[PDB]
């Protein structure tokens, strides 16, 4: 009966949803305590073209968690949640502080979303990319990566579920032990399907809900995704349970999205499915 | 119809206050809220020491402008203001509402003065003179504190039948509700905290149990404006609104009292903040 606490370093968007305007509730509604962090604070999304904005610097972030740790609360940390980083130096400074939590507290976990925003390519863009793909999977429990981003991850191009085993397989060596690939592009998948994987060392589970079209796709559904997982594992459900739970409740928010014509997710109407969803889509077994 | 409240408050990573008070219940309640923080703090300033970053008065304003550039400051039914640290603050909170009014003039000004530790029936200079003088022009609702009430009213006020009429004095300068949020009625039992809620029409005063803290928890009065709020944008009457925030924060508190937590138990209660299951009827008063 004991609360979990999680601290969310990510960016805050004052209109709309993404960064930790789409996880801190979420997982609020879920029964988890959040501490957020907020590395940027923005007017709205950038994919709107234009946007106000102000960030802490990698100094700011260390000294704030330095006082979260000399009121005696740092310690009592259960796990750690990042998101995008807006600079090399903020990414530094998540992992210094995932490396303090976990001396203070041994059975903390670090969850990595990697949040690479808009981008392509295999090769990691010099910088915030780089640094996710080089350094970040040495500490973190579990990643988040979508197919964009296990691409970069993984130095390799991806087109079918054995394959995004494969590279989660080969990523889990590196460090992490559970890979949420938070959406797959599995050429072999019917169009209307949304793919998700989850891969351990010994299990890997495909999930599928509806694929919804928008005319511009909502921001914040990959925070979301990892918000709500990070949450149900930290409520103490299996892998799984977790994924299932994170497939119905993002697919419950999405329609929810677009049946109301909406680009911002239709986050806070949806709660009480987030909470419990009302249809569920098991998962099944794949492997390499 | 979702409604929207932008919420103009300190952020505490660690802990509740301000919007980290005000934007969780105000969400539960099913009112979506843009959250503007003002300052960053590690956690608040009572336990004596933190780490902070803040935005200064400009940065507000462009962040706001930030939201009118994509069109969306019309789609704002609320703004709630808390704490200021400084008056530019305060003035900075004063343009966004003229410029949220501007995009949607059926959008309400909530304000809670939110002085803090303070006393006397002066303002001090500065930010308490600036929420005396200029504010109730510009909200059209506020909560003061008892303190807060006797300073905007600049009188004594001892009875519930006075601070009644402070309230409808302080509603001829401007605000439609005064929410008193926390109420000193000499002629209530010690055990009681009391509420009161007044417009021109109606007054409704409430109790709900005090609790004798070692340490008093912060952020109850900014949890006590957000609910009121969500209530009010939910489209409860006054008095429903008031029920309903008296019970909610009852149980927050009470789950805070009964863990002997300092950092109210805001997540632990929030299925009591959305269905409170003990109730505090209001009853009539007047001046
Ligand atoms: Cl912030
Ligand atoms: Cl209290």
């Amino acid at each position: 009966h004991h609360m979990k606490n999680v601290l969310s370093i990510q960016s805050h968007v004052i209109y709309g949803h993404a960064g930790n305007s789409a996880a801190v509730f979420p997982m609020q509604r879920l029964g988890v305590n959040v501490w957020p962090l907020n590395t940027v604070q923005l007017s709205n999304h950038m994919q709107y073209g234009h946007w106000a904005g102000s960030a802490i610097d990698a100094a700011k972030m260390e000294q704030l968690v330095d006082g979260i740790a000399a009121i005696g609360a740092l310690k009592r940390c259960d796990a750690v949640l990042s998101g995008f980083a807006g600079s090399p130096a903020q990414a530094r400074a998540t992992v210094e502080i995932v490396r303090a939590v976990k001396a203070m507290n041994p059975n903390a976990w670090y969850f990595c979303d990697p949040a690479m925003g808009q981008t392509g390519g295999i090769r990691p863009e010099p910088g915030v990319e780089e640094f996710i793909v080089n350094e970040m999977p040495a500490l973190a429990d579990g990643m988040s990566p979508n197919h964009t981003e296990l691409q970069k991850l993984a130095g390799r191009r991806i087109e079918t579920v054995a394959e995004a085993v494969d590279a989660c397989r080969t990523l889990i060596a590196r460090g992490p032990k559970i890979i949420l690939v938070k959406h797959l592009h599995d050429r072999n998948s019917p169009a209307d399907r949304f793919n998700m994987l989850a891969v351990t060392e010994t299990e890997a589970w495909i999930g599928q809900r509806p694929l919804y079209a928008f005319p511009r796709h909502p921001v914040g559904v990959g925070d979301l995704t990892s918000a709500i997982f990070v949450a149900r594992r930290l409520r103490g459900d299996s892998v799984r349970a977790a994924f299932e739970h994170t497939l119905a409740a993002v697919h419950a928010v999405v329609k929810a999205t677009y049946d109301a014509r909406r680009y911002e997710l239709e986050l806070i109407a949806a709660q009480d499915e987030i909470a419990r969803p009302s249809e569920w889509f098991g998962a099944w077994v794949t492997d390499v």
